[PDB]
């Protein structure tokens, strides 16, 4: 064995794309615009053409790669992102809210949750998660492996995916502890030897007490992270010249995972609320500091019951994620483990930094643009309660189909137009798969929104319910077609980049206004189904576009969406209004009578 029996990342069809990726886009540009795509396309894919050609070098990259698509797919979708991660890349799960009466209440949940973590990478460790199965077929389980070993480096133009190897796995293993935008060292795993929940809690209270000592309180270096990536390359750079953030720098970028101990929130924690502070912190003035984005887990656990996690993206996908932090929480149910006792227990070390004129420049840079973030996010938390996965199911249609004709309608009531949109679409089913996109804008959803809308039309609600069945049908057509590798997404950006290492000057293929726009996804989506009480939540991928993360109940639907208030056009309010009164039509067209 020694490698992988799972299928490898088919390359679909040249023509299959082509054709697809039309039909995808002619409701989407201008009849002349289309009419020149069309030509465009007509040459790039005749026989003995360039794409043709880029096909034959993308089969013999087939061929060479566990995956071909691994390296563009990680570079073009977050590693030469210059965005800053919050917000714009890092996703958030917010925990059900926690009462902590006091400070011994937040620190025991804490020690807690480090034990459910340790717990979890234990299992990790001896390869003891059972392996996923497609909803089925086995999954890649290579995103688990990088749940706890994966740092993402800041670059001038493209950042760095560091994955520690497995024999330099630190002794002992460690956490990074952050309070008071302070950061410590917390040894969790000795010699095999793992913490018990009562040291953890110990040297948790060792660590609010060295955080709270003004005479020890160094710069909130994290603050910095925040930033977008370019700037906090060059921030970094500047660290790095001195031996002692070296050091610092090098136990973060080795820590098992951060877990932040953050001060009260001074608003009401409504689910929107902590989720805000989930997302960023609340900026300078609150936690947004207390925090360090390029690690991939960030645990929250607030003094006045705001927990969870914030997530870096770059890694793994949502549904890996899921499984780890419900594992997580499902352990911190499971009665207190047996051992516990050790004697000779090392305070926590803080890590020192050496400031400077220019660090100080860069931190009020940071600051300043972080609270721009901050302001700019538009965020809500809204919980569709008429209904849910039961009744669409008695519809004969897959929740999630039937969700994303949902945002599709809601999008069209709202703005007046269907825009490019992306739905997440897993493709785990081969190797060191991540995901393709389900282009949910289809010309089916096209039909149904304008039949919805246009009054003057005056179209029967019968004909609505089969333009709305069509359209859930095709919905669930380009799913299946997404995550067995057939769709194209991944398809023509393997080509466009084998183009781009034949000439900088890419094909006119790619070069078209309807490629360009066909990748700004003005309405970014995916399901992130729960079963315990938390949620996932993100911002919008483009300033003028929405970021929905839907999570469908038995009997309710939980949506959280995104915007942000630079751009006069989106509205998370009126935006979750138009998803409610969808949701409502859809039912009432469903609830019709047959012949
Ligand atoms: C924001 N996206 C939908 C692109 C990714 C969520 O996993």
């Amino acid at each position: 064995s020694e490698e992988s029996g799972l299928p490898k990342l088919p390359v679909p069809p040249l023509q299959q794309t082509l054709a697809t990726y039309l039909q995808c886009m002619r409701h989407l540009v201008s009849e002349e615009q289309f009419r020149k795509s069309q030509a465009i396309v007509q040459q790039f894919g005749a026989p003995g053409g360039l794409g043709e050609t880029l096909q034959q070098k993308l089969l013999e990259r087939q061929e060479k790669t566990a995956n071909w698509v691994s390296e563009y797919w990680l570079n073009d979708m977050y590693l030469n992102n210059r965005l800053a991660l919050p917000v714009n890349s890092s996703p958030a799960v917010i925990f059900a809210r926690q009462h902590f009466p006091g400070t011994d209440d937040q620190l025991r949940f804490a020690a807690s949750l480090i034990s459910g973590v340790l717990s979890y990478k234990a299992l990790l460790d001896s390869h003891s998660i059972p392996t996923d199965c497609a909803k089925g077929q086995p999954l890649c389980m290579k995103q688990y492996y990088g749940l706890f070993s994966s740092y993402r480096l800041p670059g001038h133009t493209q950042d760095t995916l560091v994955a520690q190897n497995s024999s330099i796995m630190p002794e002992p293993e460690h956490v990074i502890v952050a309070c008071c935008n302070q950061f410590f060292v917390l040894d969790v795993v000795i010699n095999f030897r793992r913490l018990s929940e009562g040291d953890l809690f110990t040297q948790l209270r060792k660590i609010v007490k060295m955080a709270s000592n003004a005479a020890a309180r160094l710069p909130p270096i994290g603050l910095l992270t925040s930033d977008g990536r370019s700037e906090w390359a060059e921030a970094r750079t500047v660290l790095v010249k001195d031996s002692t953030n070296r050091d610092s720098l090098d136990m973060i970028e080795r820590c098992i995972c951060l877990v932040c101990l953050d001060a009260p929130g001074g608003v009401e924690l409504s689910d929107t609320h902590r989720a805000l502070q989930l997302l960023h912190g609340g900026g300078y003035s609150k936690n947004g500091a207390n925090r360090w984005y390029d690690k991939s887990l960030q645990f929250v656990v607030g003094r006045d019951g705001t927990c969870g996690v914030v997530c870096e993206h770059s890694p793994f996908d949502g549904i890996v994620l899921v499984q780890c932090t419900e594992h997580l929480l499902k352990h911190m149910t499971q009665p207190e483990l047996v051992r516990s006792p050790m004697v000779p227990l090392p305070a926590p070390r803080r890590l020192r930094w050496k400031c400077s004129p220019e660090i100080q420049g860069h931190l009020a840079s940071s600051a300043e643009k972080l609270q721009r973030i901050v302001k700019n996010l538009d965020f809500i938390v809204y919980k569709f309660d008429n209904y849910g996965k039961t009744f669409i199911k008695k519809q004969k249609c897959s929740p999630d189909a039937f969700i994303q004709v949902a945002l599709q309608l809601a999008f069209y009531r709202l703005h007046r137009r269907l825009v490019p949109t992306y739905e997440s679409a897993s493709i785990r089913r081969f190797q060191e798969g991540r995901v393709d996109n389900i282009r949910s804008a289809t010309p089916e959803a096209l039909a149904f929104v304008r039949a919805v809308t246009d009054h003057k039309a005056a179209v029967p609600a019968s004909e609505k319910l089969l333009l709305l069945k069509d359209a859930i049908r095709a919905q669930t057509a380009y799913t299946v077609m997404a995550i067995t590798g057939m769709a194209i997404d991944n398809h023509l950006l393997a080509l466009r980049e084998l183009a781009r290492a034949m000439c900088a000057a890419l094909p006119e293929m790619f070069m078209d206004e309807t490629y360009l726009m066909s990748n700004r996804f003005v309405l970014s989506t995916s399901q992130v189904p729960t079963t315990t009480e938390m949620f996932c939540c993100y911002g919008p991928v483009v300033p003028n576009g929405y970021g929905a993360c839907y999570n469908p109940q038995p009997e309710t639907i939980l949506f959280c969406i995104s915007s942000f208030h630079s751009c006069a056009a989106t509205s998370s309010s009126k935006f979750a209004k138009a998803v409610e009164e969808s949701l409502i039509d859809m039912r009432d067209l469903c609830s019709l009578l047959p012949p």
